[PDB]
């Protein structure tokens, strides 16, 4: 599609991580209101979730019991909210400095980019002993997803590449993209397609899987965008920080 929605969440601040779970509900981290806030598919009613004690978050993830999952960034933990409770987790990561991007896998295991630290760590579901991903080299980095084989893309801010690491695998690769300039959401589609906001440059890309020449997305108007998600449809949202607001765009 070349027409972009706007999509009817109320009162945004800053916004920063996005994530979209198998029913089409769309979850954003309200950055700049310390909560989290939701739109169902099938809705246009904002509802804020019982998340407490927030503190500027940053990355949000969802699984497929609607157990929602927010990095907050200023309190240096990850915390977790299981649908309708109020009871809210603190994950046992362990050491974490500003971390940003979060996600989780269908197995339950979490990753956390810790940003402060240029590192990736990881918890299994159940765990109690976190796992820092043998990734090398990373500087600031920001997002991570994680597909449905267990392969890490991790967005390495710092260094204007995109980089992922197989399940038990110690060898990273950097991914084929040109040009972006200091990235920050990532996401992974269901054939492998790796989705980046290219945040220096307003913009969100797309690459193939086997493919080494990205596209650019026909998104407009974004200034300063954080998160991005995409859909079993192919629909591509992003968070555009800059401007309090969430688009999307249908394949």
């Amino acid at each position: 599609s070349n027409t972009q929605t706007v999509l009817p969440f109320t009162g945004l601040n800053t916004p920063s991580g996005v994530a979209v779970d198998s029913a089409g509900t769309v979850y954003v981290t309200d950055h700049g209101n310390n909560r989290v806030v939701k739109l169902a598919a099938g809705s246009t009613n904002q509802v804020t979730l019982p998340f407490t004690g927030l503190n500027t978050p940053h990355g949000v993830a969802v699984d497929s019991a609607g157990t929602v999952y927010v990095t907050d960034h200023g309190n240096n933990r990850v915390v977790k909210l299981a649908a309708g409770s109020n009871t809210q987790t603190v994950l046992p990561f362990t050491g974490l400095n500003t971390p940003s991007g979060v996600a989780v896998d269908s197995a339950g295991t979490v990753y956390v980019t810790d940003h402060g630290n240029n590192r990736v760590v990881k918890l299994a579901a159940g765990s109690t002993n976190q796992v820092t991903l043998p990734f090398t080299g990373l500087n600031t980095p920001h997002g991570v997803a994680v597909d449905s084989a267990g392969t890490v893309y991790v967005t390495d801010h710092g260094n204007n590449r995109v980089v992922k690491l197989a399940a038990g695998s110690n060898t990273q690769t950097v991914l084929p993209f040109t040009g972006l300039n200091t990235p920050s959401g990532v996401a992974v589609d269901s054939a492998g397609t790796v989705y980046v906001t290219d945040h220096g440059n307003n913009r969100v890309v797309k690459l193939a899987a086997g493919s080494t020449n990205q596209v650019t997305l026909p998104f407009t108007g974004l200034n300063t965008p954080h998160g991005v998600a995409v859909d079993s449809a192919g629909t591509v949202y992003v968070t555009d920080h800059g401007n309090n607001r969430v688009v999307k765009l249908a394949a």
